[PDB]
């Protein structure tokens, strides 16, 4: 066949019911995801590719970067709240990655109140227990899909991507075999 198990995709022996339509995770340690991105645009591609107002879902990890992995965890959740992922992406990569001027918690805090968000508001987010809850929703997809490596994308709980066997030669047809292949999956 032209998608196949085993080769774009890999399916989950373990199949996760109930789970979130398109899932990814990502960390803002990992540069493959730093490429997802900022170069390739993976979620809006695959985003363009759907159906109207499906859920799409992106999730950080812990098991990269140590203790600021984990502040970055909560930091997404902050940003999941209150809704500003769009402000912070970028930021937050290029503080871990590019500049390394992300050291700390209060590092992160400063990216947050550079994109707008008020000290006295990302405060009370953060020490919030519906970001505690969003930290304890990411952690927990993460444990039902066994997850050991980002960036990783899920299609309703039961298959996963594997670019690994993609043509890189060229970044618009690699995005746009990702996109087809998710939507591909999604339709089964
Ligand atoms: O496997 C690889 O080498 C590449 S390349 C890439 C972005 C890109 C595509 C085309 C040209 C330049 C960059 N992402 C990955 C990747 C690696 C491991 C897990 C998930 C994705």
């Amino acid at each position: 066949a032209q998608y196949e198990d085993g080769k774009q995709y890999t399916t989950l022996e373990k199949p996760v019911a109930g789970a979130p339509q398109v899932l990814e995770f990502f960390s803002f340690f990992c540069p493959h995801c730093y490429q997802f991105e900022e170069v390739l645009h993976i979620s809006d591609n695959v985003k363009k590719k759907l159906p109207e107002g499906v859920k799409m879902t992106k999730y950080h990890v812990n098991f990269m970067g140590g203790d600021l992995g984990k502040d970055l965890t909560q930091a997404w959740a902050v940003a999941m709240a209150l809704g500003v992922e769009d402000k912070v992406t970028v930021p937050l990569f290029e503080g871990v990655q590019k500049t390394q001027t992300i050291r700390s918690a209060s590092d992160i805090r400063d990216v947050f109140i550079n994109a707008g968000i008020k000290g006295e508001e990302y405060d009370a987010a953060w020490n919030s227990f519906v970001v505690k809850s969003l930290v304890a929703q990411q952690e927990k997809a993460a444990a039902d899909v066994q997850l050991r490596g980002v960036p990783a994308m899920f299609v309703n709980g039961k298959y996963q991507l594997n670019p690994q066997g993609m043509d890189t030669s060229n970044m618009d047809v690699f995005v746009q075999q990702y996109a087809d292949t998710v939507k591909y999956l999604s339709e089964k």
